[PDB]
């Protein structure tokens, strides 16, 4: 299974094509819209998010509620585009109008300047329009399709904020994936423990009044995973490593870690390995989950636990120093529309990207031209695993 | 450029094939051997590291001291194989001899059990032989070819330990890559500040007496990096993300971060973006390097700064709890030859892997059938960059 | 450069995304539409070709006349979809309405039955809608983008029919690419010598009235190609082999050959090899082009000459024998809407696919994040080639 | 599954690494060696083939007679290397010695000149050593591993010469794969009709005394093929097209065709489609096999029938004009002893590459981390197919 996303922030619309989903999967637009809606939200996002109402339009690969195995195409319109018809026209317009919203003041922390050097642009809007996170809308759309697959295979996934601009959220011990998703869904900041709900909001508004931005750490958990997805025989077959690329490819993300993660570099061997247990009732399991679901680049059957750090949004309403690309003189950075933080939204993109890599791995490991054989292949493999 | 590594820990030899290096790159067995030697070192490694004397043998693609563009084949013999001629024989032997060194007690933390389930093994040695970090020897070897290409393009790379089993190393501000390489080579634990050298060493010794293991955090730095390598136009073209997959693919790595890394989730935007500066003498630069060389998934010209966390080595001489796979009874894990720590060596592995990806990215971006045209494409791009 | 095509024959629309085209390439909807029009033509096409008027819509990656380097999305609407609103709805509909246009009598030669076994379909139109050649419309839209790149690099391409249902064309010797393009465009069956045009039209009418079909052989020729695209150093880098996959992947194609092709298996070495020549004026050239522009899987600078055989359309109006997948009784294949032949269109698809593969090979060989750098590299390479 | 081949014709040895073969496959050196012996054979092959005695050495991935799922490494020594130790040494040597056997006279029909332009060589030996068909030895080694997988899945493969230097071999009607395999290797020229055996040998001799070369056409046939391998959903998923690239990648191959092949462009649809039949005994079948086992890029369950044309060996005793690359002066190329033909050996290479691609497709289609699950999946899939 593979895919490509396309579209510009202020273009007419976004598009994604997914090639390789099995035939037979029940799939509706509501299956996608629920996640699209979750991605637009989170306390701290404003502006564009109150202008868009992201919903999907399928134009291929889905027939009468089920996929057919053909490429699936999903669209999401940009309502805002009616204000950028000339500026973002595909066709040429007269010289004289091109100057409009032309960007020559790169913003620190964004792709503007380097995208201009690489692609040799005279207008950095040509870097901005694609590098913008509006694109994550289609990543979530692809992840919602991936999630339908995981749901048919009795797997569960959830995401929650565990660090918000420095505030470490004390998560209760031994929550199920279902509990994580339900608690988190009740918060406007995706935290499982809310006595901090009002405290974090206040802070986002401080930061907001203060004219600054914050980021944090988001955690994705996956339950019911089959054992032996990924492989140690070659470096690029390791599933944790595959997930690492996908997480870090999310706009603003600067790191990814599994289970204890970086803490594992501060502890002893005996405090980190997860002992192996067996029962006639359940077959193999592990006493603890410090490795976050992976042994040797492979799923061991415990929950997958991965965290990603999102740096603060680069756009500051209180600029920062930059340089004017036409004069080479220092100046403040351009101020494009943005928010004090988009962390909860980033955690939804993270959930979608993890689900997507997972679904890719499942489709590669098991017979999967169609849902029936895949579901059969997975049941058989879970029976084998249980009785090993 | 692409490659495959092969070989078992106690098989006769390790092998690697590299396809796609440009013709005309000066390359010698000593260019490789220097790094193989580093990989074998580091206070805390014993056993095998005194038996093996890792050196390469070229058998294709190198002629008269230069690559030809054809596939390069490198071999590294396993001197230890002499003690395993029967056990690791490619051809069938007497059934009665097959139980030798057979493993039925998986080790927590290692690939034993899950590899056994995935591949349907009755002898967990079949997992161990290939999941062993003995394979990282060939990754270092491929890395040494990649480093020669970086050297030809005026780039420099180094690695050092910045956290050793929880002891954080105090790194002097403003060191060049060359100083980090030089100071680290004077330490038995690869730290650039030897004030904790004896303390780290005695800590290792304690760990070993205590019968436990420790990991840490290694940092790789790359200097003189061309701008605009990597792209934001699609997620899987982001170079930070490609490095992420490669770093976490290293045995025992549970995480990866760039620049400030996870600490960016604890700061404000104004304390994280790197301001943009310009001078007639140097072109564009950045005031600070909190982003570790990456904006928008692309190199910004600042030093690339990446860290990976190595969990503690799973094999404890004081074995943890497990299960006998033939009887399903609880039992202590198998105790195989291992060391209290392999962090310094992991650092070298990371250095090679980072270099590998980077050379791959350079070979994608520039005309690179031969070194001549590659060097010219790179100089020309550097000139463009400098004058943007 | 990579791309995906998507869409069903009777769904709402077709879509394609191309990822990786350099920034800076002039591109308009007319650059695409000219080839979409060619593809709908050819004496012998009717039905659908009378309902559709294929024209593109760009929704991403194109701004004010040029590419930006971001993913390019193209749509082609299916006007006919208004007749299939229920039959092809993405949303589920009442069970009884699903019998509408349901295929249970598979057509010999088409993807019907096999797709039904592979994907576990009960309705074989689910095989039909995606396997149908309506999809070639988007492969031609991608080729048109590829062809714009080839034109900025001073390359030319043309296609022509050389066999039309067994009638071989007597092709004058030593025509240029441009001559081929011009002469074939003045013919209603894309033949460059019209002595048999009326005979071929009369034959097509005959096949039609008899409820039969015909295919033939088309030839694509590419001029001005750079030397050394492709490589012999690994089998999958050979450019003639890469083209071979792309040509056979066109619907109804059953084979591909280069230069003399299969005739080379009937002649002696001395009658096939192309002698090497050199002059201060032209640099290296070849006396003849029996090899069709390739030596060792690499372009040698002569015209690329490649031929593909298109088998006859499978859907015959006097249907062949098949089986009712519901009762297992013998029954005549279903008769869907089809032409007696679509060879001239198939020629345009083949021109597009060849140009695509070649653009991809060029983008891989040369620095090509943007058009300016790509043009400078190709000029430089041509300079080195001429003066070798 | 993927693999890389490496080595020079006059280097010390050839090497291949295959990654992704399921654990559990019985495999021995003789499994490979049988094919390697066939590949050295064929009337018309002389020189080298009498010195070389190709046998494989396994150095990884094979233990006690079975694969383990890790990367497999195979070596084949070049006995001829002994006469080239200086010339082909990896390490640098005195400048005065580097001109030994330097090549500056490109052979028409070979990779020489174009390779030296591409890779900017002064010595065309660096093109020649790797472009040589000596490399096909490792492609046949790889194909032998693939063939072992096919045999475990009850599939059979064979190759025979159908056209020899223009002599069309009259093949009996409807030979099975096993018949073709048996008859063909009773022949020193791989033909299934031995009334023409002496005739072809004499013709080969005649060509040789005439100082010329011949090529021809080889047909590979595959039986017991599962249905539904390959897909129509995207062009690059079609298995006929994947086989096309593999076949045209063989040195000297200039075309590939399936079933009736190019003859399908001369016939009518009624004379080409294969009618679909069903019986309670055997399930679905076809009345004829004009399509060569493919419908919509997918296997239909009839025997795969593919033919490739091999141009004649380019090196001749008859003169062919070329140019001296150091002087730009014309010269006549002539080789006193060259083989007149390598067609029967090319047929072995064709069988191997075909077998390889099929194994790859099978590994992709079905659950295949280990042989046991693969077998189970294939069995389940044939039961579904038969009972559709
Ligand atoms: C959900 C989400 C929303 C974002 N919103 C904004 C925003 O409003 N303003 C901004 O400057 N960056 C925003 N970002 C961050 C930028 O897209 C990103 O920092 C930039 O493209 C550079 O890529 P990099 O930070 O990964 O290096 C957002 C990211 C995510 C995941
Ligand atoms: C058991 C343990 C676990 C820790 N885990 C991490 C970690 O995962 N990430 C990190 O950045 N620091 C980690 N450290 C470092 C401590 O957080 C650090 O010493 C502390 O925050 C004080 O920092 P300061 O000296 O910079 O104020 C940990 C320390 C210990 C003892
Ligand atoms: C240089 C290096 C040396 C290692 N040496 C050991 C060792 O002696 N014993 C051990 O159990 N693990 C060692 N490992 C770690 C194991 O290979 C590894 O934990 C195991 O394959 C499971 O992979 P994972 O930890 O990535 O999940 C080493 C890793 C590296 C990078
Ligand atoms: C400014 C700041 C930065 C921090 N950076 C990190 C970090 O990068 N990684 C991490 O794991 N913890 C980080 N933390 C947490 C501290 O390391 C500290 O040890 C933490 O509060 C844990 O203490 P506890 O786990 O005993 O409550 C940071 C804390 C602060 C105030
Ligand atoms: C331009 C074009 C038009 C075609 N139109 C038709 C048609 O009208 N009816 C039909 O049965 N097949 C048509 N085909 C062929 C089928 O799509 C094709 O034979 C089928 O998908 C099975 O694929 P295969 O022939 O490659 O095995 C056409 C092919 C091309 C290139
Ligand atoms: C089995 C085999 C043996 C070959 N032996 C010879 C040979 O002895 N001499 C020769 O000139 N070409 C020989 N060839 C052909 C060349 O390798 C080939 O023409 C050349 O590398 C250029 O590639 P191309 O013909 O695919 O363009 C052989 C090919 C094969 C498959
Ligand atoms: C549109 C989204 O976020 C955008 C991401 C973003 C940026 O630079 O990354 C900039 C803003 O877009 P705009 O300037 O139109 O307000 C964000 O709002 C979205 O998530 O759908
Ligand atoms: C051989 C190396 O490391 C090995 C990696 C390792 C493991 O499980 O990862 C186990 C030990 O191997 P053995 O049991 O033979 O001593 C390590 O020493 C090496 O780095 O070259
Ligand atoms: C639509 C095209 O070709 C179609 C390919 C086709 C088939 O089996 O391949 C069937 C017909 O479509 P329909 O049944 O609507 O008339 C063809 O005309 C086209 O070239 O644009
Ligand atoms: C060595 C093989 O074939 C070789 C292929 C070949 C060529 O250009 O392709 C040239 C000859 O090599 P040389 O000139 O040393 O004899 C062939 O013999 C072989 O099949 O193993």
């Amino acid at each position: 299974m593979r895919y490509l996303t396309a579209g510009e922030s202020h273009g007419p619309r976004l598009t994604a094509i997914i090639e390789g989903i099995p035939a037979g999967l029940p799939l509706t637009a509501e299956d996608i819209n629920e996640d699209l809606r979750r991605r637009q939200g989170g306390y701290g996002r404003g502006g564009r998010m109150k202008i868009e109402n992201d919903q999907v339009v399928f134009t291929s690969g889905v027939r009468h509620g089920k996929t057919t195995g053909a490429p699936i195409t999903m669209d999401v319109i940009n309502k805002d585009h009616q204000k950028w018809l000339d500026i973002m026209s595909a066709e040429d317009i007269e010289d004289r109008l091109k100057s409009k919203r032309k960007i020559t003041h790169p913003r620190p922390g964004h792709a503007d300047l380097v995208g201009g050097i690489k692609y040799r642009f005279d207008d950095l809007r040509n870097s901005l329009e694609r590098s913008s996170a509006r694109e994550t809308t289609m990543r979530v759309a692809v992840g919602a399709v991936a999630k339908r697959l995981l749901a048919e295979l009795d797997m569960e996934i959830a995401n929650h904020v565990v660090v918000f601009g420095g505030k470490e959220i004390d998560v209760p011990e031994n929550l199920t994936v279902a509990e994580i998703k339900q608690r988190a869904a009740q918060s406007e900041v995706s935290i499982v423990n809310q006595e901090r709900e009002q405290e974090i909001k206040d802070y986002i508004d401080q930061i907001k009044r203060d004219g600054d931005t914050i980021g944090g750490v988001v955690e994705t958990v996956v339950g019911g995973v089959p054992v032996g997805l990924g492989s140690y025989v070659q470096w690029d077959r390791k599933l944790d490593a595959r997930l690492a690329q996908a997480v870090v490819s999310i706009n603003a993300f600067k790191g990814v870690e599994f289970g204890l993660g970086f803490e594992a570099g501060y502890r002893k061997g005996s405090q980190v390995m997860d002992e192996i247990l067996w029962s006639k009732e359940d077959g193999y399991t592990r006493r603890t989950n410090n490795l976050g679901g992976f042994e040797g680049g492979m799923t061991n059957g415990q929950p997958i636990v991965v965290r990603g750090v999102m740096k603060p949004i680069p756009t500051l309403y209180k600029p920062l120093m930059s340089v004017d690309i036409e004069t080479h003189e220092p100046y403040k950075a351009t101020v494009e529309r943005s928010d004090p933080t988009a962390l909860p939204a980033a955690g939804m993109v993270m959930e979608a990207v993890v689900a997507t890599v997972l679904a890719q791995e499942i489709l590669e490991k098991f017979s999967s031209d169609n849902l029936e054989e895949l579901k059969e292949a997975v049941a058989k493999h879970r029976d084998y695993t249980k009785n090993y």
